[PDB]
RNA sequence: AGGUAGAUUACCUGACGUUCCCAUCUGUGUGAACAUAAUGGUACUGAUCAGGCUCUAAGCAUCUUUACUUCCGUGUUCGGAUGGGAACGGGUGUAUCCUACUUGAUAUGAACCUACC
């Protein structure tokens, strides 16, 4: 997943030729990026790409990957029943890896396809703001938790034997 | 300003009331003859004592209607395309096209030839 900041503007007689659309896109690559952007012009504001005309489109990197943030993501997602408004919180260093997470978990959680769902907001939540029942106990200053039934990790490829010798066993880790 | 012939055929229609008529138009007087009918009401003809009462025309209205624009609403629907989802029924996403009703704002005619004022 990949961010981008695209803005654009309408020239014709129902648009003024001053306002400028921003948003802040999640594709895979910037094409994607930008269908979705017209998307958006096109079902909000009457804004089609024959009468309008592109001015940006750049990617948007963390300003500090190495920093762990908590995500609040605000989505509406399609179901059979109909249209929800749902709220989720993951952990992640970037903005576009929490959104790669969202966009598996609920493909898996509520078997809802990548094209069923719309990001509508992605904000950064303090420490106590994290209701999620599992994601909260990771969140305190004194987790502690051992690994167990550890599977002994292989180095390479390389060393992938099919047949080995004398008996297996698990790590304590 | 008015009258004749018009073209566009409601922005020109319909209802409620208002404003002039100086010329013009209209309404207005009469029935001998052409002509007319059950009726000089119509149509016809002869005329000029009166009149803006109506017609016509100009304007009024939170007027119906009609005519442009926005909005409705990129919502209805739709052309193309899956080893897309669904047990069906039906309904995505993608590249596209995109009404209508309604509502709101504005308007209630423009314009040609001839004559007379």
């Amino acid at each position: 997943m990949k961010e981008y900041y695209i803005t654009a503007r309408c020239t014709d007689k129902a648009h003024n030729p001053n306002e400028i659309f921003r948003s802040r896109v999640f594709a895979p690559n910037y094409v994607v990026a930008k269908s979705k952007f017209w998307m958006m012009l096109k079902k909000q504001h009457k804004v089609k790409k024959i009468n309008a005309e592109l001015l940006q489109c750049q990617p948007i990197f963390e300003k500090n990957p190495t920093v762990v943030k908590n995500y609040q993501i605000f989505l509406r997602y399609v179901s059979a029943g109909g249209i929800h408004n749902i709220t989720k919180q993951y952990r992640d260093v970037t903005r576009v890896g929490a959104v790669r997470q969202m966009y598996n978990d609920l493909a898996s959680q509520y078997r809802t396809r990548q094209d069923k769902i719309q990001l509508i907001s992605i904000t950064t939540v303090g420490d106590k703001a994290v209701k999620n029942p599992v994601l909260h106990q990771f969140v305190g200053h004194h987790v502690k938790f051992p690994m167990v039934h550890c599977k002994p990790v292989i180095a390479s490829k390389r060393f992938n034997l099919p047949i080995k010798a004398g008996k297996l066993t698990t790590k304590l880790c």
